[PDB]
């Protein structure tokens, strides 16, 4: 028995819509925290259970609202999700990494009572869009206790990240901002061969696909987080032996499948 398992047995259909957990929100004002720009927490309500936590970063010039759908989506499948605002909307990837670190520490140590009651502080993960995805890669190198990292259409000028944290990268085939040939693909390639890694490429999608409801992003991000944050092997089936017409590519070293 897995004490971290949550929710009914999954179907792919179910992972393309909000899940079985009711979601509450808490707006973190900029003035209330140090080390990051506040943000929005999406968390389960109507439950006595605890769940893993995820800190998520938007990209350059964006605010937390650009990943509201995904914060809600993940929370509704059983996670405490803090989508940050950054100190400045212009902050670069390695600044966003520091701010994700501050946000995780905030969840663990000074988050509101109703949020903290729902969190298992031992089980944390990161995700982020674009420069926020570069930040995700960098904090994976800095914090080996993280359970998982999901860079979405990531951007970074550095290409090699030395992490043991399981990484699933989402690229967008037609991304012209963080082109996959220069960003997502090199990131995937250059992670250690011994780290569980997946690359999923959205067919004919733009850089901004992560900023609105997206079935593929939903399936893969929920599944990776479930597998690693919750040890929930019921989600292997969506990540192994993949054939998804929403994707123009799927690559892995298959370390997650057994």
């Amino acid at each position: 028995s897995n004490p971290y398992q949550r929710g009914p047995n999954p179907t792919r259909s179910a992972l393309t819509a909000d899940g079985p957990f009711s979601v509450a929100t808490y707006t973190v004002s900029r003035l209330s925290v140090s080390g990051f720009g506040g943000g929005v927490i999406y968390y389960p309500t109507g439950t006595s259970l605890t769940f893993g936590g995820i800190a998520m970063s938007p990209g350059y010039t964006a605010d937390a609202s650009s990943l509201a759908w995904l914060g809600r989506r993940l929370a509704s499948h059983g996670f405490v999700v803090l989508v940050i605002n950054t100190n400045s909307r212009f902050d670069y990837p390695d600044s966003r990494a520091s701010q994700l670190s501050a946000a995780l520490n905030y969840l663990r140590t000074s988050s509101p009572s109703a949020v903290r009651a729902r969190l298992d502080a031992n089980r944390l993960a990161v995700a982020g869009h674009a420069m926020g995805g570069g930040g995700t890669l960098r904090i994976a190198e800095q914090n080996p206790s993280l359970k998982a990292a999901v860079p979405l259409t990531p951007w970074h000028t550095d290409k090699t990240f030395n992490t043991s944290v399981p990484v699933l990268i989402v690229g967008a085939e037609a991304d012209t901002v963080a082109p996959v040939s220069q960003h997502a693909i090199p990131f995937y390639q250059n992670l250690p061969s011994t780290t569980p890694k997946v690359y999923v490429e959205l067919d004919n999608a733009s850089h901004f696909a992560p900023n609105s409801n997206n079935a593929a992003i939903s399936v893969y991000t929920i599944s990776w987080m479930k597998l690693w944050v919750d040890n929930d092997t019921r989600y292997r089936q969506f990540l192994c032996n993949v054939n998804d017409p929403a994707l123009s590519d799927f690559r892995t070293n298959n370390r997650h499948c057994q």
